[PDB]
């Protein structure tokens, strides 16, 4: 790889190793004043497209592009889909600018064939905090790809992020970009057993029939956290301080205000779903997961798997293992097919005790325009869309 587009950006090259003494952006002193106030060239029959995702019709655009042409599997065995009602939710929360939500429309037809996106977090990295863009969605067309149309994307909203007076993102992908900060490997916690092997998904053995399955994955209803519940508003404050207190001794988090913590938290169904434990008025635990499905591609009987991936688990009262034991049960009695984890925080430590199987990658965490040491995923505190 000869990374002639990411070789121009101010990120590491692939054989940069940088000591914990560095920490630090690429470039330094810039000025909004100097910054590009012509939008991007887009390539003939091409248009910039302000997306307003609280529009009901502009973000069923969104939702269909990402619908056909999002994230698959290296397999082309899933497609994510993300659904409109999750898309609101990941783009508005508290400061977003809409002018960073960003599409391309081909003219003659007057559809949306391009897509990406980035809301505002303040980010503490080795124990600097940074104000940053966290870049997500980024997407073209199936019909448009290998067409250098995705550095077009990435130098728009860089140059409309830095109207803001912001230099730095964070990013999440699959694929290998010059350089990850930390790389997680994703693991899996089957729960409908029988759904995910008539898939393809989960493997059977002459050891491991399916009634052994099916028993090896059943899960008692009963939580170890009795009085785990549904987050409220009244909650907010407790969590901003459990979540907050914990998220510190992390090399990479975002410092979440009362306000981010309400968005980002408070329960939406079928989108974030967030449990706390209050005992003698304080929030002592947290379990939290995010509805993301996944289209099963050319399969006649099921359209979706539909997943539940770890967001923020926090315990004072209970294990590690208990919490999560909870969450596959509160995943569970949501409907959910699949658990989904990152080895993150202290997520790695519960997933052999917890029966979860590793999956067939990891997701690597970038920064744009800082320079600072990689660590072990252990040390990342904080989970992208
Ligand atoms: C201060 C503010 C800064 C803000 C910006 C911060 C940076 C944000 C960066 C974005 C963070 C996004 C986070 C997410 O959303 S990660 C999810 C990304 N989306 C998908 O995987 C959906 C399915 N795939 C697609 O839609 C396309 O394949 C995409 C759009 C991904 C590439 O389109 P296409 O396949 O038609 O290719 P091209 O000819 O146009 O372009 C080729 C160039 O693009 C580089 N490439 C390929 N994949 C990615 C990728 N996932 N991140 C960054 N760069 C990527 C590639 O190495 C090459 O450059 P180079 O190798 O020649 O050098
Ligand atoms: O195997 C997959 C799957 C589905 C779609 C894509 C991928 N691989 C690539 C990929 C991964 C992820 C990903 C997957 C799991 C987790 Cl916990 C966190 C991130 C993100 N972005 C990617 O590009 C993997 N599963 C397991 C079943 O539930 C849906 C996700
Ligand atoms: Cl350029
Ligand atoms: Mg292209």
């Amino acid at each position: 790889p000869d990374y002639k587009f990411w070789y121009t950006q101010p990120v590491p090259k692939i054989n940069d190793e940088f000591n914990e003494s560095v920490n630090e952006p690429f470039i330094s002193d810039n000025k909004v004043e100097d910054v590009r106030k012509d939008e991007y060239k887009l390539p003939p029959g091409y248009s910039w497209y302000v997306c307003d995702v609280k529009d009901e019709k502009d973000r069923s655009e969104i939702y269909t592009l990402l619908t056909d042409n999002y994230v698959e599997d290296d397999d082309n065995i899933f497609r994510f889909n993300y659904s409109a009602e999750f898309l609101l939710w990941a783009l508005t929360s508290p400061n977003y600018l809409k002018t960073w939500h960003i599409g391309v429309k081909y003219d003659a037809s007057n559809k949306l064939i391009g897509f990406i996106s980035a809301i505002p977090t303040d980010i503490c990295i080795h124990k600097r905090t940074i104000k940053m863009a966290e870049v997500n969605f980024l997407c073209v067309h199936k019909t448009l790809r290998s067409k250098r149309l995705a550095p077009v994307l990435i130098k728009e909203i860089t140059r409309r992020i830095n109207l803001e007076n912001i230099w730095q993102a964070i990013y999440t992908a699959g694929v290998y970009l010059p350089k990850p900060v930390s790389d997680a490997r994703y693991y899996h916690r089957s729960i409908n057993v029988k759904k995910l092997i008539e898939i393809g998904f989960s493997s059977l053995n002459s050891r491991l029939t399916m009634s052994r399955a099916i028993k090896l994955y059943r899960v008692e209803d009963t939580l170890n956290i009795k009085n785990m519940r549904l987050m409220k508003k009244k909650d907010v404050e407790g969590v901003h301080k459990l979540l907050g207190s914990y998220l510190e001794q992390f090399n990479l988090y975002a410092v979440f205000t009362k306000e981010e913590i309400a968005h980002w938290f408070l329960p939406i169904e079928n989108v974030i779903y967030t449990y706390v434990n209050e005992e003698n008025g304080k929030i002592k635990d947290m379990i939290s997961f995010y509805s993301l499905p996944s289209q099963i591609l050319g399969n006649d009987k099921y359209s979706t798997l539909n997943a539940a991936y770890s967001f923020y688990n926090v315990t004072t009262t209970a294990t590690f293992k208990q919490l999560m034991q909870d969450a596959i049960l509160l995943a569970k009695r949501n409907n959910f097919d699949v658990f989904n984890a990152l080895e993150v925080m202290q997520n790695k430590s519960v997933f052999e005790d917890l029966k979860f199987g590793e999956g067939d990658g990891s997701l690597k965490y970038y920064l744009y325009n800082w320079k600072c040491a990689s660590f072990a995923p252990a040390h990342v505190g904080i989970v992208l869309l």
